[PDB]
DNA sequence: AAAAAAAAAAGGCGCGTATATAAAAGTTTCAATGTATCTATAAACCTTTGATGTGTGTTTGTACAT
């Protein structure tokens, strides 16, 4: 609602038919013809030098980059609107598109793909000269101010002021669109529905929140300060909330955790005014505040952070903060001064606002903070964007769509993310478990799949392999019931959630720098803190539908996180897939957009050499029926 | 009734009472010095007991097959 759905649906524009192909206009003009109809991209024969074009597909849809002569392509709805920044001669990409029109040229497509430049810098949202006001500024979301009610009678006839943009500031649309078709100046009340009132009213107009053009404040407590420096993939994010007229922000999806702070830093410190930052848990938030907070830009004193019992100095500077949305996204609240704290920075009219992986973050909860700040300005930043939660709203028509990507096979040219080479190794099934497999009922026939012999022959010879090539380990599983039984029947150590502090400490110093205990196991709350800067050895063992999402989310921070610019980089990732059961088609569901991201997956079935491991327990399939009379309990339990 | 041994008894040897003369040899007594031997005593440990952050725990809000 007060967000939009837009931010998650890549791989669009397919626009061809039974009978797509009009008369091969490209067919004469073959320097280029990439899919027109789709906004499919392919090099013609007049024309084959490729590699420095990687700007110009940026513009439209998705490659194959495995692909020879180029890769993929395709149309996108809101990719258009994307490309607002640079804002060029919309006919261009069609004039481009001139010599690709390898069918006779689609210009209803053309038209499509000039509907496809429709929306993009034609926002339409009134702001005023040190306030917000009810016009609109570009074609594509013109009336998104003017002929409103909460823009437009929630427009409000005030001449023009930046001293006089404050009374009013049919809420604060200090963050409108383009803007100013006869502005009406914007008031102070009633814009946490406009925002659900917009793509209600399908706007999509180009919300705009500026850097100084808004003097309803003599600036306030933040101030640009520059420190830091930049790895091949940050300005365009940076000037990606820039635009046109005055100045705005967006959503933008990433692989997190790469000091993200950083360029959190410069926005704010480039509004000058009233800002919040939020992450997930006192459980996540502390790899943030002193490993990559200091080397950049702040002062050492301003900000505090809340829990009541994680407290901090409130009512104390006049300066910025940072909180937790789940610490008050909930009528959760340790310290009644939580109230004391409450009600001001909820009602207060914070410039921007600062969210970080919300992707698992659910409206059921995640309406809070839409309910809780509606700061001027705001911040997307999660995992993913396509998801299980695709629902209506995404925080989209409240900042935007995502903005920047990540890159990875031919960007990361600058800086290699860790090369990848997937594997997934089918272990066959018995019927053994699987006779009552065919028993069971609901999920608690899932656990029936973990008993399967299969998996402990291959354990160790992935423990082995990696050793016999001698490179440690990072392991991936679930349902600790028994898979903490697995840990100790592995030789390797066994983590949990239901845990308490002190033990949690036990797990990595005289364990990091060493190079002898070399072997971890992960609960379901664990993975919530920290990934070693070791071991890329990653294998996969125990998954579960739907957490797959955020299970190959959990892959993420490995490799992304990690930066070193080697040559070659010769790591790979691992994953157990026991044959003849219920998962693996949702696992190649999830495999589905495993080489989606340009990081491959290999399978083996059976490698060179996996019967090679002497150490198994269970040896002879006696105590693997053994473990048949083990396997009865907890499914017997069950 | 007669023989033998000890006491009853005194007077005097011979130097204590002074007593100073002086030398000659030696003693003992007094006080500073040295040392193992009591003790308290406060500074060592060990255990106790009252105050204490907090690991675990009752409500909130959750992807997720079911």
């Amino acid at each position: 609602p007060a967000d939009f759905v837009p931010d998650s649906v890549s791989g669009m524009f397919r626009s061809h038919d039974f009978s797509y192909l009009r008369l091969r206009p490209d067919h004469a003009s073959r320097p280029l013809w990439i899919s027109p109809s789709d906004g499919r991209i392919i090099l013609e024969s007049f024309s084959p030098l490729a590699e420095q074009a990687q700007d110009f597909l940026v513009t439209i849809a998705e490659p194959i980059s495995r692909p020879s002569h180029i890769h993929e392509y395709k149309i996108t709805a809101y990719s258009l609107y994307a490309a607002v920044s640079v804002g060029l001669e919309t006919d261009d990409i069609i004039s481009v598109l001139d010599r690709l029109s390898k069918v006779p040229v689609a210009e209803s497509i053309i038209n499509f793909i000039k509907g496809a430049t429709i929306s993009y810098g034609k926002v339409k949202l009134v702001i005023k000269h040190n306030r917000y006001f009810v016009e609109t500024t570009q074609a594509d979301i013109l009336q998104m101010l003017l002929n409103d009610s909460v823009i437009g009678p929630l427009r409000i006839d005030s001449d023009h002021q930046v001293q006089p943009p404050e009374d009013v500031l049919e809420r604060e649309e200090e963050d409108d669109d383009i803007d100013a078709v006869h502005s009406f100046e914007i008031a102070n009340e009633s814009v946490e529905v406009v925002k659900k009132r917009c793509q209600e009213i399908d706007y999509p107009v180009l919300e705009e929140y500026d850097f100084r053009n808004d003097h309803r404040n003599p600036d306030l407590d933040i101030d640009l300060k520059p420190s830091t420096q930049i790895r091949p993939y940050q300005e365009k994010s940076l000037s990606k909330m820039f635009g046109n007229g005055r100045a705005r922000s967006g959503i933008i999806v990433l692989p997190c955790g790469a000091g993200k702070t950083l360029v959190g830093i410069t926005a704010a410190c480039t509004i000058k005014k009233s800002v919040i930052v939020l992450c997930t848990s006192s459980v996540s938030v502390m790899q943030w505040r002193q490993q990559f907070l200091q080397w950049c830009t702040l002062q050492p004193e301003n900000c505090a952070v809340f829990t009541s019992d994680n407290k901090e100095m409130f009512q104390t500077e006049s300066g910025l903060v940072v909180s937790t949305y789940s610490m008050v996204a909930n009528t959760r609240n340790r310290s009644h001064d939580s109230q004391k704290v409450m009600d001001f920075l909820t009602g207060r009219e914070w410039g921007f606002i600062i969210l970080d992986e919300v992707h698992v973050v659910p409206a059921a909860m995640f309406r809070r903070v839409v309910s809780t700040i509606a700061a001027h300005a705001k911040l997307g930043l999660t995992a993913t964007l396509v998801r299980e939660d695709d629902k209506i709203g995404d925080l989209n028509f409240l900042i935007g769509p995502k903005l920047y990507e990540a890159n990875w096979m031919e960007l990361s040219q600058k800086g290699h993310i860790a090369n990848v080479q997937c594997a997934e190794v089918w272990c066959p099934m018995t019927a053994e478990f699987y006779q009552e497999y065919l028993r069971e009922t609901a999920r608690k026939r899932m656990l029936l799949y973990i008993m399967n012999p299969t998996k402990f022959q291959a354990c160790q010879f992935l423990i082995q392999y990696h050793e016999r090539r001698g490179d440690k380990i990072i392991v991936f599983s679930d349902n600790v019931y028994a898979l903490q039984e697995y840990a100790l029947k592995m030789g390797k150590p066994f983590i949990y959630g239901s845990t308490p502090q002190q033990e949690r400490m036990n797990i990595l110093q005289n364990f990091q720098y060493n190079d002898q205990i070399n072997t971890i196991f992960l609960s379901k709350v664990g993975d919530t803190s920290i990934d070693l800067p070791e071991a890329t050895c990653l294998i996969q063992i125990s998954s579960h539908y739907g957490s797959r999402r955020q299970e190959a989310q959990r892959l993420g921070r490995i490799l992304r996180a990690k930066r070193r610019n080697d040559e070659g980089f010769n790591a790979f990732f691992y994953s157990l897939v026991s044959k003849d059961t219920q998962e693996m088609y949702y696992s190649t569901k999830r495999q589905a957009f495993l080489v989606d991201q340009g990081y491959a997956f290999k399978v083996i079935t059976h490698l060179h050499g996996m019967e090679n491991i002497p150490n198994l327990a269970y040896a002879s399939p006696r105590e693997r029926r053994e473990l048949l009379q083990e396997v009865l309990l907890k499914n017997e339990e069950a």
